[PDB]
Protein backbone atom coordinates (compact mmCIF):
# COMPACT_ATOMS: atom_id res chain seq x y z
CA UNK A 1 0.00 0.00 0.00
CA UNK A 2 3.27 2.34 0.92
CA UNK A 3 3.80 2.33 -2.81
CA UNK A 4 0.30 2.14 -4.33
CA UNK A 5 -0.06 6.32 -3.47
CA UNK A 6 3.81 6.41 -4.81
CA UNK A 7 2.51 5.93 -8.60
CA UNK A 8 -0.74 7.44 -7.30
CA UNK A 9 1.66 10.55 -6.92
CA UNK A 10 3.13 9.75 -10.44
CA UNK A 11 0.18 10.28 -12.06
CA UNK A 12 0.38 13.70 -11.63
CA UNK A 13 3.53 13.46 -13.85
CA UNK A 14 1.71 12.39 -16.38
CA UNK A 15 -0.79 15.62 -16.01
CA UNK A 16 2.22 17.63 -16.01
CA UNK A 17 3.85 15.77 -19.14
CA UNK A 18 0.29 16.01 -21.19
CA UNK A 19 -0.12 19.66 -20.04
CA UNK A 20 3.18 20.46 -21.64
CA UNK A 21 1.93 18.33 -24.77
CA UNK A 22 -0.55 20.33 -24.94
CA UNK A 23 1.08 23.85 -24.16
CA UNK A 24 3.24 23.16 -27.33
CA UNK A 25 0.66 22.91 -29.11
CA UNK A 26 -0.88 26.54 -27.77
CA UNK A 27 2.19 27.90 -29.16
CA UNK A 28 2.47 26.34 -32.70
CA UNK A 29 -0.88 27.11 -33.27
CA UNK A 30 0.03 31.02 -33.25
CA UNK A 31 3.19 30.44 -34.34
CA UNK A 32 1.64 29.98 -38.23
CA UNK A 33 -1.30 32.15 -37.73
CA UNK A 34 1.22 35.48 -37.33
CA UNK A 35 3.16 33.61 -40.12
CA UNK A 36 0.00 34.03 -41.99
CA UNK A 37 -0.77 37.25 -40.63
CA UNK A 38 3.03 38.70 -42.22
CA UNK A 39 2.03 37.36 -45.54
CA UNK A 40 -1.05 39.53 -45.05
CA UNK A 41 1.47 42.42 -44.24
CA UNK A 42 3.47 42.26 -46.69
CA UNK A 43 1.03 42.12 -49.53
CA UNK A 44 -0.66 45.55 -47.84
CA UNK A 45 2.48 47.00 -47.82
CA UNK A 46 2.75 46.58 -51.51
CA UNK A 47 -0.42 48.14 -52.48
CA UNK A 48 0.43 51.27 -49.82
CA UNK A 49 3.91 52.15 -51.60
CA UNK A 50 2.05 51.53 -55.49
CA UNK A 51 -0.57 53.35 -54.44
CA UNK A 52 1.84 55.97 -52.66
CA UNK A 53 3.54 56.14 -55.95
CA UNK A 54 0.67 56.58 -58.40
CA UNK A 55 0.04 59.49 -56.25
CA UNK A 56 3.13 60.63 -57.43
CA UNK A 57 2.81 60.39 -61.19
CA UNK A 58 0.26 62.99 -61.17
CA UNK A 59 2.78 65.20 -59.32
CA UNK A 60 4.87 65.10 -62.25
CA UNK A 61 2.02 65.62 -64.47
CA UNK A 62 0.60 68.42 -63.29
CA UNK A 63 4.09 70.62 -62.09
CA UNK A 64 4.38 69.61 -65.86
CA UNK A 65 1.47 71.10 -66.83
CA UNK A 66 1.27 74.17 -64.82
CA UNK A 67 4.37 74.98 -66.41
CA UNK A 68 1.99 74.64 -69.57
CA UNK A 69 -1.09 76.35 -68.04
CA UNK A 70 0.88 79.51 -66.87
CA UNK A 71 2.52 79.68 -69.95
CA UNK A 72 -0.57 80.07 -72.13
CA UNK A 73 -2.06 82.57 -69.44
CA UNK A 74 0.81 84.74 -70.96
CA UNK A 75 -0.12 83.85 -74.30
CA UNK A 76 -3.63 84.48 -73.60
CA UNK A 77 -2.74 87.84 -72.06
CA UNK A 78 -0.20 88.76 -75.09
CA UNK A 79 -2.40 87.94 -77.62
CA UNK A 80 -4.84 90.20 -76.09
CA UNK A 81 -2.70 92.97 -75.58
CA UNK A 82 -2.06 93.23 -79.21
CA UNK A 83 -5.62 92.44 -80.62
CA UNK A 84 -6.21 95.61 -78.58
CA UNK A 85 -3.37 97.91 -80.38
CA UNK A 86 -3.20 96.54 -83.78
CA UNK A 87 -7.55 96.46 -83.68
CA UNK A 88 -6.85 100.46 -82.35
CA UNK A 89 -3.45 100.64 -84.61
CA UNK A 90 -5.91 99.15 -87.68
CA UNK A 91 -9.01 101.59 -86.68
CA UNK A 92 -6.00 104.34 -86.36
CA UNK A 93 -4.65 103.57 -89.68
CA UNK A 94 -7.58 103.27 -91.17
CA UNK A 95 -8.49 107.14 -90.26
CA UNK A 96 -5.53 108.12 -92.12
CA UNK A 97 -7.03 106.51 -95.23
CA UNK A 98 -10.21 108.60 -94.24
CA UNK A 99 -8.36 111.49 -94.21
CA UNK A 100 -6.49 110.20 -97.32
CA UNK A 101 -9.12 110.18 -99.95
CA UNK A 102 -10.30 113.45 -98.22
CA UNK A 103 -7.43 115.54 -99.41
CA UNK A 104 -7.53 113.96 -102.71
CA UNK A 105 -10.58 114.86 -103.98
CA UNK A 106 -10.53 118.23 -102.66
CA UNK A 107 -6.71 118.50 -104.33
CA UNK A 108 -8.60 117.12 -108.18
CA UNK A 109 -11.15 120.12 -107.59
CA UNK A 110 -9.04 122.76 -106.12
CA UNK A 111 -6.52 122.55 -108.90
CA UNK A 112 -9.53 122.63 -111.56
CA UNK A 113 -11.10 125.16 -109.64
CA UNK A 114 -8.80 127.96 -110.26
CA UNK A 115 -8.36 126.85 -113.75
CA UNK A 116 -12.27 126.69 -113.24
CA UNK A 117 -0.51 130.48 -114.64
CA UNK A 118 -2.30 127.17 -115.18
CA UNK A 119 1.28 125.66 -114.36
CA UNK A 120 0.69 126.60 -110.73
CA UNK A 121 -2.72 124.65 -111.03
CA UNK A 122 -0.86 122.08 -112.61
CA UNK A 123 1.43 122.76 -109.42
CA UNK A 124 -1.15 121.45 -107.57
CA UNK A 125 -1.75 118.63 -110.21
CA UNK A 126 1.71 117.44 -108.97
CA UNK A 127 0.80 118.08 -105.34
CA UNK A 128 -1.86 116.10 -106.28
CA UNK A 129 -0.22 113.13 -106.92
CA UNK A 130 2.13 113.76 -103.66
CA UNK A 131 -1.07 113.62 -101.62
CA UNK A 132 -2.34 110.87 -103.26
CA UNK A 133 0.45 108.75 -103.61
CA UNK A 134 1.89 109.64 -100.18
CA UNK A 135 -1.61 108.22 -98.97
CA UNK A 136 -1.98 105.67 -101.52
CA UNK A 137 0.23 103.20 -99.86
CA UNK A 138 -1.74 103.91 -96.11
CA UNK A 139 -4.55 102.83 -97.86
CA UNK A 140 -3.20 99.64 -98.66
CA UNK A 141 -0.19 99.18 -95.85
CA UNK A 142 -3.32 99.46 -93.33
CA UNK A 143 -5.44 96.95 -95.34
CA UNK A 144 -2.14 94.27 -94.36
CA UNK A 145 -2.13 95.32 -91.36
CA UNK A 146 -5.09 93.83 -90.61
CA UNK A 147 -4.03 90.73 -91.64
CA UNK A 148 -2.10 90.55 -88.13
CA UNK A 149 -4.81 90.55 -86.61
CA UNK A 150 -6.29 87.86 -89.04
CA UNK A 151 -3.87 85.61 -87.11
CA UNK A 152 -3.66 86.85 -83.34
CA UNK A 153 -7.48 86.72 -82.89
CA UNK A 154 -7.64 83.30 -83.51
CA UNK A 155 -4.47 82.75 -81.63
CA UNK A 156 -7.15 83.70 -78.76
CA UNK A 157 -8.95 80.38 -79.30
CA UNK A 158 -5.43 78.58 -79.05
CA UNK A 159 -6.20 80.20 -75.06
CA UNK A 160 -9.60 77.91 -75.16
CA UNK A 161 -6.69 75.01 -76.26
CA UNK A 162 -5.60 75.26 -72.61
CA UNK A 163 -9.00 74.74 -71.20
CA UNK A 164 -9.70 71.60 -73.49
CA UNK A 165 -6.02 70.87 -72.21
CA UNK A 166 -6.61 71.44 -68.80
CA UNK A 167 -9.78 69.15 -68.31
CA UNK A 168 -8.00 66.64 -69.12
CA UNK A 169 -5.23 67.32 -66.01
CA UNK A 170 -8.32 68.14 -64.46
CA UNK A 171 -11.03 65.10 -64.58
CA UNK A 172 -8.07 62.58 -64.97
CA UNK A 173 -6.76 63.51 -61.52
CA UNK A 174 -10.01 64.29 -59.98
CA UNK A 175 -11.13 61.17 -60.92
CA UNK A 176 -7.57 59.87 -59.60
CA UNK A 177 -7.18 61.67 -56.51
CA UNK A 178 -10.86 60.30 -55.11
CA UNK A 179 -8.98 56.93 -56.85
CA UNK A 180 -5.64 57.57 -55.10
CA UNK A 181 -5.79 59.58 -51.97
CA UNK A 182 -8.95 57.63 -50.39
CA UNK A 183 -7.55 54.58 -51.01
CA UNK A 184 -3.57 55.34 -50.15
CA UNK A 185 -4.58 56.65 -46.53
CA UNK A 186 -7.43 53.78 -46.52
CA UNK A 187 -4.86 50.82 -46.96
CA UNK A 188 -2.43 52.21 -44.71
CA UNK A 189 -4.83 51.06 -41.73
CA UNK A 190 -4.78 47.76 -42.67
CA UNK A 191 -1.38 47.76 -42.80
CA UNK A 192 -0.58 49.12 -39.10
CA UNK A 193 -3.61 47.16 -37.88
CA UNK A 194 -1.88 43.68 -38.71
CA UNK A 195 1.27 44.46 -37.48
CA UNK A 196 -0.61 44.93 -33.77
CA UNK A 197 -1.86 41.77 -34.17
CA UNK A 198 1.27 40.01 -34.38
CA UNK A 199 2.76 42.34 -31.34
CA UNK A 200 0.16 41.47 -29.14
CA UNK A 201 -0.01 37.74 -30.80
CA UNK A 202 3.78 37.72 -30.29
CA UNK A 203 3.44 38.94 -26.74
CA UNK A 204 1.19 36.54 -26.48
CA UNK A 205 3.00 33.50 -26.71
CA UNK A 206 5.86 35.05 -25.41
CA UNK A 207 3.98 34.91 -21.88
CA UNK A 208 3.57 30.93 -22.80
CA UNK A 209 6.86 30.67 -23.55
CA UNK A 210 7.87 31.87 -20.34
CA UNK A 211 5.34 29.65 -19.07
CA UNK A 212 6.83 26.64 -21.02
CA UNK A 213 9.94 27.70 -19.51
CA UNK A 214 8.92 27.30 -15.52
CA UNK A 215 6.74 24.09 -16.78
CA UNK A 216 9.67 22.50 -18.76
CA UNK A 217 12.16 22.62 -15.84
CA UNK A 218 9.39 21.63 -13.37
CA UNK A 219 9.24 18.11 -14.74
CA UNK A 220 12.85 17.25 -15.05
CA UNK A 221 12.86 17.08 -10.84
CA UNK A 222 9.57 15.44 -10.92
CA UNK A 223 10.91 12.73 -13.28
CA UNK A 224 14.44 12.46 -11.02
CA UNK A 225 12.67 12.43 -7.34
CA UNK A 226 10.54 9.80 -8.80
CA UNK A 227 13.82 8.13 -10.69
CA UNK A 228 15.80 9.07 -7.45
CA UNK A 229 12.98 7.35 -5.19
CA UNK A 230 12.90 4.13 -7.89
CA UNK A 231 15.92 3.32 -7.17
CA UNK A 232 16.21 3.43 -3.70
CA UNK A 233 12.91 1.05 -2.71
Amino acid sequence: MAKEEELAESSAISAKEAKIEDTRDKIQALDESVDELQQVLLVTSEELEKLEGRKEVLKERKKNAVQNQEQLEEAIVQFQQKETVLKEELSKQEAVFETLQAEVKQLRAQVKEKQQLSNELTELKIAAAKKEQACKGEEDNLARLKKELTETELALKEAKEDLSFLTSEMSSSTSGEEKLEEAAKHKLNDKTKTIELIALRRDQRIKLQHGLDTYERELKEMKRLYKQKTTLL
